[PDB]
């Protein structure tokens, strides 16, 4: 009895899924391509040890998030493959409960990770007072659309420290801190649209992840988790936490689904 795990974001989930590629089964949970395969990790992402590995019962993956992606072009732009147009890939080809993904409000969860590039591209250029609101207000449209399809359980993971990103350190502790604080205004407006809409609709199960204290703790100590510093960069995935100047590892991303887990077991796959 499996659980249809749909996910939108950015490069921070983004695996290479094709909507046309070979579809999630029992026995191909990811569909496509090979788990470990298209991600910015060196291996596996946290969709991918959610689904595989963290799982404590079947899960398909729909990973519909797309590297670079904003949430809408009509406010910070970036790339065609936005949060609104993930979405509208959703709404094509999925959220009519197609026989390869015959969801439910009981079996899918919805999973988004996004902000990530719209602080990265406004963060100097906006106030963050009165603009992350509208950022916020957008991602709860697209959020209404799969509640108007009927979906019912959503997670919903907050922006990480990208401020400490070895691409944001070069640019000065000056940018680090005007980010950080853009970012940490997002963060609170994420939480309170995620608290308003539990309540709002009723009948819904969320989860908003902490992706931010949970990778701070690593950068502020990181050799309690195996890592000799919180700057390097090495593309094998496990010796830094760093893959590139602005991404994570697949090391990083196991330790954050492994943290995940727990709280995602109300959801319904962990």
């Amino acid at each position: 009895n499996p659980t249809y795990f749909f996910t939108f974001g950015d490069s921070y989930s983004q695996t290479g899924f094709s909507a046309s590629g070979t579809q999630p089964s029992a026995s191909n949970p990811m569909g496509n391509p090979d788990l470990g395969i298209g991600t910015t990790t060196n291996g596996p992402n946290w969709i991918g040890y959610l689904t595989t590995t963290e799982n404590a019962s079947l899960v398909l993956s729909y990973n519909l998030a797309a590297g670079g992606a904003t949430i809408d072009n009509a406010l910070v732009p970036a790339y065609p493959g936005d949060l609104a147009s993930q979405f509208r890939l959703f709404e094509d080809v999925y959220a009519d409960k197609p026989a390869s993904a015959p969801w439910s409000a009981e079996d899918a969860v919805f999973g988004v990770w996004i902000g990530i590039n719209d602080i990265g591209n406004a963060y100097y250029s906006t106030d963050a007072e009165t603009y992350t609101p509208k950022l916020i207000s957008r991602l709860e449209s697209l959020v209404e659309e799969v509640y108007k399809n009927g979906g019912r359980k959503f997670l919903f993971l907050n922006v990480p420290p990208t401020s400490r990103s070895p691409l944001f350190l070069e640019q000065g502790e000056e940018v680090v801190k005007q980010h950080a604080e853009y970012l940490s205004v997002y963060n609170e407006n994420l939480e309170g649209m995620v608290d308003d809409f539990t309540k709002k609709k009723g009948d819904v199960t969320t989860v908003l992840y902490d992706s931010w204290s949970f990778m701070t703790k690593i950068l502020d100590d990181p050799t309690a988790y195996g890592f000799p510093d919180a700057t390097c960069i090495n593309d094998d995935g496990t010796s830094c936490i760093w893959w590139d100047n602005y991404h994570p590892g697949m090391k990083y991303h196991l330790l954050q689904a492994e943290d995940m887990k727990p709280k995602l077991r109300k959801l319904g796959g962990w």
